[PDB]
C-alpha cells in the first residue's frame, strides 16, 4: 500500500508537465436556456495504455495537495480548447469544476486571465463550478475569487445546490451566476413530491436575479419533460447526451 500511491503521485506529476492528461466534454443542452453551445469538461488521464478516471486517482492527489496544480491544468487546456474552438468560430461555452483550494489561488486567478487574453476568449465563455458545501466553508475566499475572475466576464456557479437548509442562506451571501441543482433533489421529480415542488422553490426564484439553473444528471425522457414545465434553463446527464472525447 505503502508503495502503489508512489507511483501514483510521480505519474501524476508528470502529466502535470508534457501532460497524459486529456478532457472528455458532456453536451448541455438548454430548455429555458435559448440556446447556446455548452460541454461540461471532465479530466481523463493517460496512464500506461489505457484511460485513467478520476475515482482512480483524485483520492491521491488530495493527500499530496496537487489539485490545486490539477484543476489549473484543466482550466487551462479548457482555455485552449475555447481558443481552437473560437478560432474556428463556434463561440462553445465550457463548464469546469474548480475545487475549493483555488479560491485563494492567484496562479489559478492569472492562468484565467493570461490565457483567456491570448486566445481572444471573452470570460463569458468560460463558466465555473463548485459544490455549495465547499463554499459554505471556504467562503471569504471564494467570495473574493468570485469577483476576481467575474471581473474578467466569467461566469462563476454553484454544483450540488439545494441540499441543506443553509443553501437558500449562501444566495444572499455568495451569488452565483448558475445553479447547478443537486441530484438528491432533481432524481425522482416525476414521482417525488415535495422535489416537484422543489424545483421551483428554486427555480421561479432564479428567474428574478437570473441566476441561470442547471439540472444534471437527467436519465430518463419522463424526468425530461418535468424539469421543462419547472423551468430550469439547462438539463445534463446520459440521457440528453453522455461524456465524450469528440465536440
Ligand atoms: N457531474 C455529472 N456527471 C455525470 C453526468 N452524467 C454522467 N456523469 C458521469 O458520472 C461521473 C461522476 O461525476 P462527478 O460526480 O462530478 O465526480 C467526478 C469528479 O469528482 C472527478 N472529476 C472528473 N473530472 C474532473 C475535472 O475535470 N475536474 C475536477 N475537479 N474533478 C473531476 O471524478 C469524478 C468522476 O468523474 P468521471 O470519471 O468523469 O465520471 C463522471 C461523469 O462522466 C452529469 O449530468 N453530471
Amino acid at each position: 500500500e505503502e508503495e502503489r500511491i508512489e507511483r501514483w503521485v510521480e505519474q501524476l506529476r508528470e502529466a502535470l508537465i508534457g501532460d497524459g492528461f486529456l478532457l472528455h466534454y458532456q453536451p448541455v443542452l438548454n430548455l429555458q436556456g435559448e440556446p447556446l453551445e455548452l460541454y461540461q469538461a471532465f479530466l481523463r488521464l493517460e496512464r500506461n495504455g489505457e484511460m485513467m478516471s478520476p475515482n482512480a486517482f483524485m483520492a491521491i492527489a488530495e493527500e499530496h495537495d496537487l489539485i490545486t496544480e490539477i484543476d489549473r491544468w484543466v482550466v487551462a487546456r479548457a482555455i485552449r480548447q475555447l481558443g481552437e474552438r473560437q478560432r474556428a468560430g463556434h463561440k462553445t461555452h465550457l463548464l469546469v469544476r474548480i475545487g475549493p483550494n483555488s479560491f485563494s489561488d492567484p496562479q489559478m486567478i492569472d492562468t484565467i486571465r493570461e490565457q483567456l487574453a491570448v486566445y481572444g476568449v471573452p470570460g463569458e465563455r468560460l463558466w465555473l463550478q463548485t459544490p455549495e458545501s465547499k463554499v459554505f466553508t471556504h467562503l471569504r475566499n471564494a467570495q473574493q475569487f468570485l469577483a476576481s475572475v467575474s471581473a474578467m466576464g466569467c461566469k462563476v456557479g454553484l454544483e450540488q445546490f439545494g441540499s441543506g437548509l443553509d443553501s437558500f442562506q449562501l444566495l444572499a451571501h455568495f451569488q452565483p451566476a448558475f445553479l447547478k441543482l443537486d441530484r438528491s433533489i432533481t432524481g425522482d421529480i416525476a414521482s417525488a413530491r415535495e422535489s416537484q415542488e422543489k424545483i421551483r422553490e428554486i427555480t421561479s426564484r432564479a428567474q428574478p436575479t437570473g441566476i441561470l439553473t442547471v439540472a444534471e444528471f437527467v436519465a430518463d425522457a419522463q424526468s425530461m419533460s418535468s424539469f421543462f414545465t419547472a423551468g430550469v434553463d439547462y438539463v445534463q446527464g446520459d440521457f440528453v447526451a453522455p461524456t465524450g472525447p469528440l465536440m
